[PDB]
């Protein structure tokens, strides 16, 4: 498998985990030094991040991905995405399209996600 | 004098420098050509687009104040959340805004360059 090739099933991991509220997964596929980008501004960490998640106020129905566009660069791949999400978000209900930032570096062979941000469309 | 802090932020002064003052000089340098930044209106931006807007004259901005910087470091890379003022002429827009920029910068190439980033507005 190709290195893009291998990047978009690490997004599809990736995606099918938040969808699921796996935790074990994103435990795994989060890089634990990461910064994350909300629309509000704030800064989310991995701890942050997870918290929420293993909360069970995160209720996501579909998480639909489309119009990837990819930048390789050496061991670090650059990923900007069309998300739509429909599910319960903490307080907020959400029927929305975001556009995603992802940065995912190789770790002595494992993908993982060192940062990125949401952005509301 | 010159602090750790000072070393590990150098390139974020120098990139911010550039901005104010149109420096394309410095922007080549600073920004990896195979970059992707994302923009308020959710538009995936490149290098040569980023660059040809100061070069065009089309940007204007008199001070690029940082604020708030949060900074990790994971090997070759540096991932920078911080605060940004921005004023100025950007095209026919007058901004007066801060915004919540990302930037990843990777040792490459024997210096700091930006690979990738966003920029969150506020409202």
């Amino acid at each position: 498998m190709n290195q893009r090739d291998v990047i978009l099933d690490c997004e599809k991991k990736l995606l099918t985990a938040i969808q699921n509220n796996d935790v074990e997964s994103l435990e795994v596929l989060l890089h634990d030094d990461l910064l994350f980008i909300i629309p509000s501004g704030e800064t989310v960490t991995k701890e942050t991040d997870i918290a929420a998640y293993s909360s069970g106020k995160i209720a996501l129905r579909a998480v639909v991905p489309s119009d990837y566009i990819i930048r390789i660069i050496h061991d670090t791949v650059v990923v900007s995405v069309n998300i739509e999400i429909k599910g319960e978000y903490m307080e907020h209900t959400l029927d929305n399209t975001f556009r995603y930032l992802r940065v995912w570096k190789l770790f002595d062979g494992n993908w993982k996600v060192i940062a990125g941000s949401c952005t509301a469309i």
